[PDB]
């Protein structure tokens, strides 16, 4: 509350691992059904299904042009792209086995980078 703050937590390395952590993830090679937005023309239902399209071309761009106020908002555009995948696609399928394999392989760099 007002004159009353909790210690103050380094946030100034915060921009510079984001971006590594999203460039181990633009370079695994379950990767693929990520990279780019998904083409809403040529992609039966997308456009109306899924509200939020997010990908790491994207995010890629936001962290760039300062679109991120912290590393909360961030990962919840990397949580969004795995939470889409899940809703389109089927578990048993290329796409979605991609999805989970790369949302556990996030998962493991954002506690052992920051909790």
């Amino acid at each position: 509350s007002m004159s009353v703050k909790k210690p103050k937590r380094d946030d100034s390395k915060d921009l510079a691992l984001c971006s590594m952590i999203l460039t181990e993830m633009e370079t695994h090679e379950d990767a693929w059904p990520f990279l780019l937005p998904v083409n809403l023309k040529l992609v039966p239902g997308y456009k109306k299904v899924i509200k939020k399209p997010m990908d790491f071309s994207t995010i890629r761009e936001k962290l760039s042009s300062g679109q991120y106020p912290n590393l909360e908002t961030f990962a919840l555009d990397v949580r969004l792209v795995f939470d889409n995948c899940e809703t389109f696609n089927e578990d048993d399928s290329d796409i979605g086995r991609a999805g989970h394999n790369m949302r556990k392989y996030f998962e493991k760099k954002w506690t052992d980078t920051f909790k």
